[PDB]
């Protein structure tokens, strides 16, 4: 994929922020921006650019679910890929992602290959 491609990490802890902008580092991905929640999320998605949301499973404000919900609506965003994150991996989380559009779910905490490779798999699916 470009390496110019704008992520953009969604997460209400701080720290994982840091850790998964430093992973995408790692992977070459040096344009990305952070969000602390689904709100803050739209609000700087919003002013264009972005080709790939990262985003935490459980937010306040607006969580991760309702953010991927939001994005697959918008005319602009509708096939925006988005990655969700979460703590644990839970069956009926996974269901509700996929169906409601995700590109792909991933449980933290992860390792850069990990990442490489769940991003890959969504670049190949999407001819990015
Ligand atoms: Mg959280």
């Amino acid at each position: 994929a470009d390496k110019e491609l704008k992520f953009l990490v969604v997460d209400d802890f701080s720290t994982m922020r840091r850790i998964v902008r430093n992973l995408l580092k790692e992977l070459g991905f040096n344009n990305v921006e952070e969000a602390e929640d689904g709100v803050d999320a739209l609000n700087k998605l919003q002013a264009g650019g972005y080709g790939f949301v990262i985003s935490d499973w459980n937010m306040p404000n607006m969580d991760g679910l309702e953010l991927l919900k939001t994005i697959r609506a918008d005319g602009a965003m509708s096939a925006l890929p988005v990655l969700m994150v979460t703590a644990e991996a839970k069956k009926e989380n996974i269901i509700a992602a996929a169906q409601a559009g995700a590109s792909g779910y991933v449980v933290k905490p992860f390792t850069p290959a990990t990442l490489e490779e769940k991003l890959n798999k969504i670049f190949e699916k999407l001819g990015m």
